[PDB]
């Protein structure tokens, strides 16, 4: 049998952005996501999907039906995060003691006098309810993950179609040290008033695809949709050194563990001779950023330093795994292929012969036990499956990746590494960003008409395996893939 | 919400010659089908799979844990057979007093004596171990529902391959009235010795199909596949007569209920004016026999009447329902139509658009319905809905197919039909006759190394049903149709 | 480029029965297959497709309009065959020197005066008619190899409904010597009216599938369907012997070439320890029917014999191919196996992911080349590729199917085989026996309402290659797979 | 039958930058397409395929074998096109009495002593090859349409990534009125020096397509890729401006038809109640851009004007047609719907059940006789159908698209529509813009290894029509809908 440690939890992931709205009285409009959703450009381009947030889940309303739910189902966990711009959705002043052309931002300075100042200028309502949120979540037994960031930054600190046609003039996000500063003092301001109701921190989520996507991956309708390498370099540069401020700057505060939680993929060689086209693939995708907040070790401009403020910053990793990414040597460095991991076709089957999901994404558990012993044996950090999941509103898959993948899991702590928890991507469907409400990912079903919660089957057997501590006799062929024969090729 | 009557039953249907055979010392060889299934020339034509009983689920060794797994499940009710070869595997002596050369057969002297006669020639530990297997069924609170015959007969009174080869000087099974005979007084004898044991009787499993497919339907490769329009009549006269005769016999030793069991078809017209279409179709293929049980009107020779022997012998009717047949009104009469219903292709679509199973049926709920408040309208005699199913191993459609259905009954119910009870067509997968094992009914799925039992989805979604003893709000969503974007075209 | 021999010609081939009816006149009520497809029986069980013969292309009627199209096509040699049942639809008296007891038939007396007593039973107006045909098919220049018999047998000599039923009373087709003996004098008939016409002779086409799906594959609907493994081994001796004294019978008469056309498949090895299944496979399929015509080695009862009768009966081989059969070696025999050549799902892909026609046949081109080559090999007698084709209404294929395989016959002559030419089956859609019309091999669509004839674009592609005797260079890239990812799966 | 008009002739169309590279010396590397798909961060955003145009079909050094081709296809008319860059790959000096400020471009002088001057700039090189390119066309008997701009601008006029990247410092191509300028100057050269060689002109080809996917259709990979609507508004002034004054430097040096080349698209009301919505496309994306340069009826910045210099400025129009657009009415304007026309899966079915091409674009002939008929009852221009075709390398689906197409110009012409020839687009495959080689719209199959010319059966089907002037009675069939079921869904 598959059992799990006995402080093992098993539990889900969500976002705010993505499942708060929804219900009346929720709607949040100073985001630079939402701005960028609503924009009547990238809706005729085709950038974003043309659904709105406003017509979400409704989470901010309905979390009690949420939790009661997550309760039935047996999870003992949940990671969610704040939304900035509701505790801030007004233009701080200026900070001084601050100049914006420098480089790099080794220390923040952070106390009870600027935190009680900084409190005048928070939205006490948002912070009110957010209380009562959690509040709710605790007093149901659910571990607590808190988590600052998930993509969406406060209006006024990134205008996304100012940046987007090419006036950098105004603010502009993860590409002003502003914004880092920022961020440090907000992340010690939500530690210093929820920690009571907190177990673990998380400092942002998947900051790479946020970089990455925004200013390279300009076809996935991310913000701020600005092609450059160059950019995209400097946003990751400073969302790194924000993470390391921001984890400071809890540290002042709290003594709970400070993680973060990464976009990871298994780096998967085409052939027997693409052994080394993997490595590369690993240093340029995880271990760069890693080394960089943990051994310090970072590069600005064309120097490889190591920076004493940045080493050491990181208490346990947040891994985020959907599928692998085949990649082939070439030479010079090596190519990710089409047709296998992320890049397959809806609703068929990958190059290998694999189901994919509505999402085109490829059926591939192994990849999941690669990561969390590639992180283990390199980091010695404890870590949690913060996200792992499937778009399949039919539900046909999701039974068989569900169990595949927690058998990884397990398969990983049997290696030894110290996994100590597994939350599936998400209770319930949300707003999947640029691709709209299409995209269910959901142990849950939710009718968007009436907000009202389907259990799909997947949700049954999520709550076997919560509830048992493992992977049940009854269930184990659900360890296997989804049968192809009568799925669409 | 939809909750069913207080006293309505969910359970579970399971046929002998199916399911037994696959512990060692389960081999029951006595059978025309088994004959049948292992004959060299059917195997070499492709008319049966090659897939051998002895192979089986195992539940003559096994039916502990079958029973064990009804009960976490929630299921009350359940209806097995017995296997006539297995009790009488010798030849009986001829009958004094018979004349086999009579037409009809209009009553059977059954008296105790007779049964302690016939009892001398019964083989006790077959006898002893279906009373453990029903001990142990009862043990569990679950009400049971004994059938007296599901197809095979024993080879004494039915040689399939000497009757396909065209020879008819040897038993040959429905062919004589000498087996309607023999059938009447086993019935009888059951009855007499488990009718402690027994809350309701069914004399035998879709007839209809034995006639049908055993002399016309011959590419289904049921036995004795002989090709007549002239004998298939014979058939069912015969098969009309041992009803009767068997509910007499079992009436005479016990008060208990006495039904019968009907493989059905929702029958559909292609347009609106095919309505007189499906009238011929449903006298052709459900009120003509059940007229003749319940109203005593049948048709011998070419000479319509009334015999008295027939009239109100039925206390119950046991629907089996998988899908639709669409009809068109045609040249002569009407003509079912490929491409819907039980004729389509396996893990597809239909003509409609509708999916399709493993064995290319139709997805058609609301067929179910129809059915149901037909005969309630007709006969006003309760019924059981004694086999509902899908073949499906990747268990993608069934948690649809399993809520619609079990909706279509409350359904039903609601407009005033007497529904007593849902059986899903199998607890575990077993054999499907000519089909071999690839067809997978089972809410369990069976492991035929190990036979080992696993719990598909939809049987954690039965056991919500089964349960509640209705459709929870949970699982409403399921009452729709599989989408079909995902699966196979 | 791939040139052909000077002498080699394309051409196409064509069955009376599948061809003919369509017009006003040329019904033809007198062949065991028309009584069998218009059978109620047959059609209930859905044994045969409901569609008739009468309603066919109109060949008989319209065969200016077929030459004509195969002209300007550039084809130069044709295969067809005449009807026996139209030349004597009455009864012949029963022979007076003949002894049906007799198991062998060493000999068949044939002169003048035999001849012209026979002809005074036969139908002039059918036979006028077929030299007509003739007659307008060699005015164009067309070579024409005269085919005997292709299945339908005059329903005075064999009644397939009557021995369906099991009785053998009467005219028992090839389960009796009286059938041989007449074929024999048949065959002499013919070449004696017609020798002037025809430049070479086949006696009959496929007699190996008339035997084995007659007796025994049943479920494909031939007559008359009677289930028996030693009905079908007598059924082959006969129509061995029938072959043998068809061929003296002829040559008494001619000094032409006379041939046999037979199915073929290219037994192909599941893995590479499965040779010895392929060689096996071979000798029950190919071997052991032409040693027994070629080398004389037959095996009459339970004895290995050698006919001097027999021996040297043949002076070339017609090739008719369509896909391979894939077998394993299984216990001391071998198995075929499913999802392979055959026995494929239509419109589909083979479990090797290659297309399937309309017909479930997979695309298997190298086949072609193999049985070529091993018949070569073994016998030396030249051939004909007297079939080969493709059911494929949408003409998606067989553009890529003609091309390939005759490629592949071109790779066969440079290997050395003597293959004199290539006959496409069929120059438009006809009559798929038990299938009916919806299996169309025609390189012209026919449209059954007009009878008019279509040109697929396949159709112009062959112009291609007959017009110039080989596969020119614009027309290289069709050697190849139909890509499948356009096509269904 | 359908038969075209005596003059009416069939031919094809080809541009530039998609088929001359390919031939050792045929490298253009001065265009803004060039340098835009060679881009690294486009490549890494994957807006272009990676596929260079330096690999392509090799039409600059094998037109010989192209017209050759084309000749022997029974071809009688050509469209193709100079490209402007290798004309003057050289930065021209800035016109002095030019004020680029202006918004308008009423007139540009051309005289003899400009285009003496001009032409010692010119690459006579590339000016001579031309000559000899076109000459081997007329030598043949071709009619010859000479366009003179398709997409690609040279380097010097525009740099796409200085602009994609937000710097509108340096050469802007359309957004400066400095290309206005040159283009008509430039388009005044050609015909200066081709035409004696010359039928007709045309000026551009599909500039709503460079001015909607360049500024707005951003993610179809187009240069320079900057989301702008008012930089498209600007751009497709000035090109309406180019055009107008591109049409009176050819008038100066001709008497030659001049025309323009449109991509069109048939909009088709969603409902019956949709047809304001279909008016409504039909003005914002045909009717305004043709009133402008026929009815010289503009809008320059919000002003409704009449320009008398853009009036009257066309003699014939060029439609190119792929397939419809589907639109529904929505309050206040309308909108377009995905799962029709061009916004489909790729090989699969649209939501209306019409196959799709590998470019993800449903079959509807009909459309084509839409926009045909409505062209020609609101101006009464004659016009050519200069494009229509589909990406089908398997060429599973062209013969019936060209065909049902072509059935629709003779069915346009019959309404009374002047249509005088329809130009297949393109005779091989060739490079598919951003999409790369992977698009193969080619009646030839190109092998870009050997640069080998292929024909699909489907220039076999064309060479029938051309040969003919009409679509023979045999190939009538081919006026249908590929059938779906063979294909993929």
């Amino acid at each position: 049998m598959y059992s799990f440690p006995n402080s093992f939890r098993f539990g889900w992931s969500q976002a705010g952005f993505q499942s708060e709205m929804g219900t009346p009285g929720s709607e949040d409009l100073n985001t630079d996501w939402y701005k960028w959703v609503h924009d009547p450009e990238n809706m005729a381009a085709g950038l974003v999907s043309g659904d709105l947030p406003e017509n979400g889940p409704g989470y901010w309303g309905n979390y009690k039906t949420f939790h009661n739910n997550a309760q039935k189902m047996g999870l003992k966990i949940a990671r969610l995060n704040s939304e900035w711009s509701r505790q801030f959705p007004n233009p701080l002043p200026r900070p001084q003691n601050f100049d914006e052309s420098k480089q790099d931002v080794t220390e923040v300075e952070i106390n009870e006098n600027e935190l009680k100042r900084l409190d005048e200028y928070a939205n006490k309502d948002a912070l009110n309810h957010y209380r009562e949120i959690f509040k709710d979540l605790k007093s149901r037994g659910l571990y607590f993950i808190q988590n600052m960031y998930h993509w969406p930054l406060p209006l006024w600190l990134h205008d996304p179609i100012r940046v987007r046609r090419g006036d950098f003039t105004g603010p502009s996000g993860w590409l002003s040290t502003r914004t880092v500063y920022e961020f440090a003092r907000f992340s010690a301001y939500t530690a210093w008033k929820f920690d009571d109701l907190v177990d673990e921190y998380s400092t942002m989520n998947e900051p790479n695809v946020v970089g990455g996507l925004g200013y390279v991956g300009v076809k996935s309708g991310f913000p701020p949709g600005y092609l450059s390498f160059e950019l995209s370099r400097r946003a990751m540069y400073n969302i790194i050194q924000a993470h390391a401020r921001a984890y400071d700057g809890i540290k002042s505060v709290s003594k709970k563990p400070v993680g973060i939680i990464y976009a990871n993929s298994s780096f998967q060689p085409l052939t027997d001779k693409d052994m080394e086209a993997v490595e590369m693939a690993e240093n340029d995708n995880r271990w760069w950023f890693f080394d960089a907040i943990i051994r310090g070790e970072i590069t600005r401009g064309n120097e490889k330093i190591v920076r004493d403020d940045l080493k050491g910053r990181l208490d346990w990793i947040g891994v985020n795994y959907y599928t692998r990414t085949v990649v082939k040597r070439t030479g010079k460095g090596y190519v990710s292929l089409g047709g296998y991991g992320h890049g397959c076709e809806r609703n068929s089957v990958s190059l290998a012969g694999l189901p994919t999901s509505d999402f085109g994404w490829e059926f591939f558990p192994e990849g999941l036990y690669d990561v969390l012993t590639k992180y283990w044996n390199r980091y010695h950090l404890y870590m949690y499956v913060t996200e792992n999941g499937i778009a399949d509103d039919a539900d046909y898959q999701r039974p068989y990746y569900l169990v595949s993948h927690v058998y990884q899991v397990h398969r990983a702590i049997n290696s030894g590494a110290d996994v100590r928890g597994y939350l599936h991507w998400s209770l319930a469907d949300n707003y999947e960003w640029a691709s709209g409400f299409s995209m269910r990912f959901g142990l849950l079903k939710v009718d968007y008409n009436t907000k009202r919660l389907y259990w799909r089957p997947s949700s049954l057997v999520y709550r076997e395996i919560a509830t048992n501590g493992a992977i049940t006799d009854e269930i184990e062929h659900l360890n296997s893939v989804p049968p192809v024969k009568p799925l669409r090729h």
